[PDB]
Parts: structure tokens; C-alpha cells; sequence
């Protein structure tokens, strides 16, 4: 099956991207931020760990992170064409271990977004929505360690040759655009 990689700044857009690709393409999203909040919802020790880190907007280690991605893409290996791979690799050897234990990506969806409008985003959501990590002083430390962890990340499959950047300082739609061009040439 198909493997695409989402990777982006903190509310550049991978989730919004991803949920119409899903719903044009039929490939199975996986958020590692998801399935992190859904070990934090079942009120095990780990994760009130997990709970820890992301509230200090921090990373979570390579370990749990990657077990989970495997263990979603498991569960969903007899009904999946292709896995959309969103907010995971966040570092380099996240992209080499996944790599190591999975499988290869075809592609690298770059969201890209500019620093600014991540923050402005991300404040009205957590006005609106209220998610935990989403107040100022941990956006700041999110898109610092974007930045510092997640953008060698981009040059490696730029490397690797697979990178599609995406503008996502467009329209929701005008975006998706892009999106569709990148997946229908694959
Ligand atoms: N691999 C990993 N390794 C280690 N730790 C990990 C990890 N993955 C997760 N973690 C830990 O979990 C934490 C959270 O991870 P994660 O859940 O992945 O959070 P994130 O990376 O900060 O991503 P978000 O969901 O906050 O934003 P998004 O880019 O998906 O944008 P969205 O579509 O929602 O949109 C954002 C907002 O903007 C709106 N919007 C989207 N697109 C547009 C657009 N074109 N125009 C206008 N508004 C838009 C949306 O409606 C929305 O309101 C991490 O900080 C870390 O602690």
C-alpha cells in the first residue's frame, strides 16, 4: 500500500488536507497526535506522561510514537490502499525508524505555511476549541522545535527526491488543489 508522508509546521493544515484527501481518495489518515490524545483519553500512566510532554509542546519519544503509527497501520492493513501519514516523521531518525520497521514513502506532502500565520491559527483555535496546548507560550515552543527538529526532515526527503510542497497560506480549497496534483501523479 501506498505511503504518504504530511509533514508541516504546528496548525499549518495537515489534518484539514488530509480529512479531503480521505474523503476524494479513500487512503486511511493517521494522525500521531491523535493516537497520542487517545492513549492521553484512556487515563493510563502512560498517558499521563504523554499528557506532560504535549502540554510543554515537547516532543514525544521516537519509541511510543512509532508503536502506535505501527499498530494503527496494522489494524487498518486489510481495508487500507494507501496511509496517510500525518504529523509523523518529526525528526530524521523518525523518518530512518520508520523506514528500518515499516516500509518506504512514495511521497512527502509538504504543508507549508509561514511562521506567523501558524501562531494567529493556532491562537483562534485554542480561543475556540480550547485544546490544551494550544495557548501562546506552548505554540511558541511547538513551532521552535518545528523548526530546530522538523525541517531536516524536509531536506532529507528532498534528498530522497519525493517532496511536494503545498502552499498552505491559500484557501482551504486552493490548497487541495495542490494537494490533488501532487497524489494524481503519483
Ligand atoms: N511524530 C511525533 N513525534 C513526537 N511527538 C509528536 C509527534 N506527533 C505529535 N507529537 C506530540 O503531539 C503534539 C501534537 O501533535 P499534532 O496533533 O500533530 O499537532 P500539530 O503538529 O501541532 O498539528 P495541529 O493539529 O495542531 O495542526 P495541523 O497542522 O493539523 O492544522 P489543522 O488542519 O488542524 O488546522 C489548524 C487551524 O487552522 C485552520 N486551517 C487549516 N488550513 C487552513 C487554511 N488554508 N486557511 C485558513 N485556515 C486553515 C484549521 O481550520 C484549524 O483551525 C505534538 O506537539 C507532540 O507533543
Amino acid at each position: 500500500a501506498k505511503i504518504i508522508f504530511v509533514v508541516g509546521g504546528p496548525g499549518s493544515g495537515k489534518g484539514t488536507q488530509c480529512e479531503k484527501i480521505v474523503a476524494k481518495y479513500g487512503y486511511t489518515h493517521l494522525s500521531s497526535g491523535d493516537l497520542l490524545r487517545a492513549e492521553v483519553s484512556s487515563g493510563s500512566e502512560r498517558g499521563k506522561q504523554l499528557q506532560a510532554i504535549m502540554q510543554k509542546g515537547e516532543l514525544v519519544p521516537l519509541d511510543t510514537v512509532l508503536d502506535m503509527i505501527k499498530d494503527a497501520m496494522i489494524a487498518k492493513a486489510d481495508v487500507s490502499k494507501g496511509y496517510l501519514i500525518d504529523g509523523y516523521p518529526r525528526e530524521v531518525k523518525q523518518g530512518e525508524e520508520f523506514e528500518k520497521k515499516i516500509g518506504k514513502p512514495c511521497l512527502l506532502l509538504y504543508v507549508d505555511a509561514k511562521g506567523e500565520t501558524m501562531v494567529k491559527r493556532l491562537m483562534k483555535r485554542g480561543e475556540t476549541s480550547g485544546r490544551a496546548d494550544d495557548n501562546e507560550e506552548t505554540i511558541k515552543k511547538r513551532l521552535d522545535l518545528y523548526y530546530k527538529a522538523t525541517e531536516p526532515v524536509i531536506a532529507f526527503y528532498e534528498g530522497r527526491g519525493i517532496v511536494r510542497k503545498v502552499d498552505s497560506e491559500l484557501p482551504v480549497d486552493e490548497v487541495f488543489k495542490q494537494v490533488s496534483t501532487a497524489i494524481d501523479a503519483l
